[PDB]
């Protein structure tokens, strides 16, 4: 609808790959691919040089999209209304190399509106909230490892609110939502998975992973809330047609937030046991997670 790029391609988070080797042959290839495209020399100098490289990478990459799925007897409709409300469409394929297209086409996505008209975000919450990206791919990449941040580049000022912009941002933002709940329901799994089987370093990766990943919901939660205010402010003018109401997630149940709740749930004797055996996530994660809780207000509406 000229406000976000749609259909939004992804995969169903049920069939996300499970436990570490799981993902790592499922997905370190093409992960690795998209790594090396968004770390090419360059592609860090600013904030356009960035986009470019984004689209040099999932233009070369082999598209894995086996079109959308369609007939789904575990979707109801309430994941259809949630998943039609913002350009959705659940493709059939490699769910984790999805993901990594998914990931790829969301930050894309974010970076227009920040090219043409910067970001009135703080440059400590904008890093975080492009950071996750670094820190899913990354880890994609290399599932054994805790990914190591790169930098990311500032926005400039906010310039003019351009009519609806702040509605682009906000339908924009929602599909960085679906890409690292999804993202950070992996690590999650890894994480129960790793503790069970007596993976401690897979465990610590998987941790280090699902942190870097809510503090980058953290700040797409900011980012959100900086567009539902401005969109809040785009509406006090009383419109003589019927006021076109913005697209809202229906309550807690959409796809890929039921099933990180999930793995979050069920994960907690997980993180007890990274704790005792002398890691410092479990502190630092904590911190992520109720600062993402609080992020919600101004976000969500049933809340
Ligand atoms: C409105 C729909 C949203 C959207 C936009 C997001 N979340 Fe989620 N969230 C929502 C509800 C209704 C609740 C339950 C609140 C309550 O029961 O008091 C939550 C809660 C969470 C949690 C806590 C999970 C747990 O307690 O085990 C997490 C970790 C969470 N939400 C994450 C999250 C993230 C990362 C989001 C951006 C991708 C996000 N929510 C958006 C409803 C909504």
């Amino acid at each position: 609808a000229q406000v976000a790029t749609v259909p939004f391609r992804l995969g169903r988070p049920e069939e996300l790959p499970g436990t570490l080797d799981e993902l790592r042959a499922a997905v370190s290839a093409r992960a690795g691919e998209a790594v090396r495209g968004l770390n090419r020399p360059g592609a860090r100098t600013d904030l356009a040089a960035l986009l470019a490289a984004t689209e040099r990478t999932r233009a070369a990459l082999a598209p894995v999209g086996a079109g959308p799925v369609g007939d789904d007897p575990s979707e109801s409709e309430a994941n259809r209304d949630n998943d039609l409300a913002f350009g959705i469409v659940r493709t059939r394929g490699p769910v984790a190399e999805l993901l990594v297209d998914a990931a790829l086409a969301a930050l894309a996505g974010i970076l227009e509106v920040a090219v043409d008209r910067g970001s009135d975000l703080e440059d400590a919450a904008w890093q975080r909230f492009i950071g996750g990206f670094d820190a899913l791919l990354g880890w994609l990449a290399d599932p054994h490892s805790a990914p190591r941040p790169a930098t990311v580049p500032g926005a400039g000022p906010a310039g003019p609110p351009v009519h609806q912009d702040a509605l682009r941002r906000w339908v924009r933002g929602h599909h960085v939502f679906m890409v690292l709940a999804q993202g950070c329901a992996l690590a999650t799994a890894c994480l129960r998975d790793s503790a069970a089987r007596g993976d401690l370093p897979g465990a610590e990766a998987s941790a280090a992973a699902a942190e870097a990943l809510m503090r980058g919901c953290q700040g797409a939660l900011l980012y959100a809330g900086d567009a539902n205010r401005e969109q809040y402010n785009e509406q006090i003018r009383p419109t003589l047609m019927p006021p076109v109401a913005p697209p809202k997630m229906s309550g807690l149940h959409w796809r890929d937030h039921e099933v990180l709740i999930k793995e979050l749930a069920g994960s907690r004797d997980a993180w007890e046991w990274l704790s005792a055996q002398g890691s410092e996530r479990p502190a630092t994660f904590r911190a992520a997670l109720a600062e993402t809780y609080d992020s919600h207000i101004g976000v969500c509406g049933h809340f």
